[PDB]
């Protein structure tokens, strides 16, 4: 009965910021490493960032490092992605995942579109 659902996307200006959320239930969130992955239509899936169960370690992809900040709130069973300095190439559907590799995906995603 694992559930994950993303929220927080929207239409944003270049250089803007957004914060995505992922609400988790049906498993012990605090014991699970979590990740974000994104997919632009016709481009492939791209791993974005991961975080350890405790939040003691995070990792980010070369394309987003230093701009996108993963975090979590274990008390509220929620995963976050603070996206700053948004670029055209960040437009995509974003998905959370309950593993290190952005490969255990349960939600419908949340769309981030950087406006022109």
């Amino acid at each position: 009965q694992v559930q994950l659902q993303e929220s927080g996307g929207g239409l944003v200006q270049p250089g803007g910021s957004l914060r995505l959320s992922c609400a988790a239930s049906g498993f012990t969130f605090s014991n699970s490493a979590m990740s974000w992955v994104r997919q632009a239509p016709g481009k492939g899936l791209e791993w974005v960032s991961s975080i350890s169960g405790s939040g003691g370690n995070t990792y980010s992809a070369d394309s987003v490092k230093g701009r996108f900040t993963i975090s979590r709130d274990n008390a509220k069973n929620s995963l976050y992605l603070q996206m700053n300095s948004l670029r055209a190439e960040d437009t995509a559907v974003y998905y959370c995942a309950r593993d290190w590799y952005g490969m255990d995906v349960w939600g419908q995603g949340t769309t981030v579109t950087v406006s022109s």
